[PDB]
């Protein structure tokens, strides 16, 4: 179940966030913690491609080696708050699971600056969801969370100390695929 109406950053700068570059998940918190593994790798690219607002996602379970990419077209609900219907693709953008009704996620950018961000997502895959999932992002895959984003976590009435880090999982990412998937 998802339970939070995440508030987007006041003054969110969409063009900076959606600049075509990659964001790495460095830390995450699911309010239903058993919905996701305790060790995980994830990253995304976010950009406009030929006028269309896009995200490309990468997920990797470093223990099971379960790997998948997704491409999403985002619709705007309000500044910094989106609804994304996804298609599962291979790394080259070939469709494995087409877009469908019931497969979507909400995506809210709660905090962002040039190097860091705090997001919320609620994933729906038919009548299943993956709970309220918060993620701390950085442009540098190895960056420890700094005070701007940790303060944003606090401002969301969350505690950064409860977030699970992705840093001890030997995560390795194909940035080229993420960037190229924005066009697909
Ligand atoms: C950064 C933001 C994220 C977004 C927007 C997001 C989005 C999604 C989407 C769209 C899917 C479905 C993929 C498909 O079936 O084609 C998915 C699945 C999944 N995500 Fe995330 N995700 C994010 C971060 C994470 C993180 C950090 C974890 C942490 C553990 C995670 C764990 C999972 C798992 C375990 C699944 C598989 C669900 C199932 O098998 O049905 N995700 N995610």
């Amino acid at each position: 179940a998802c339970t939070k109406n995440a508030i987007a950053q006041t003054g969110f700068n969409k063009d900076k966030y959606f600049n075509g570059d990659v964001w790495y998940v460095t830390d995450y918190l699911d309010l239903e913690p058993d919905d996701v593994p305790k060790r995980y790798c994830a990253a995304l690219a976010a950009g406009t491609a030929s006028g269309k607002l896009k995200e490309a996602l990468y997920h990797y379970d470093p223990k099971t080696q379960d790997t998948f990419y997704d491409v999403s077209e985002l619709q705007v609900e309000s500044l910094g708050k989106y609804t994304a219907n996804f298609k599962k693709v291979d790394k080259n953008g070939n469709v494995k699971v087409a877009v469908t009704a019931g497969n979507y996620y909400t995506f809210t950018v709660m905090y962002a600056d040039d190097s860091s961000a705090l997001i919320h997502t609620c994933l729906h895959k038919g009548n299943k969801d993956l709970g309220d999932l918060y993620a701390v992002l950085n442009r540098n895959k190895d960056a420890a969370a700094g005070d701007k984003v940790k303060s944003a976590v606090s401002a969301a009435t969350l505690e950064f100390s409860k977030f699970i880090s992705t840093k001890e999982n030997n995560c390795a990412y194909d940035n080229d695929s993420l960037k190229s998937l924005l066009t697909k």
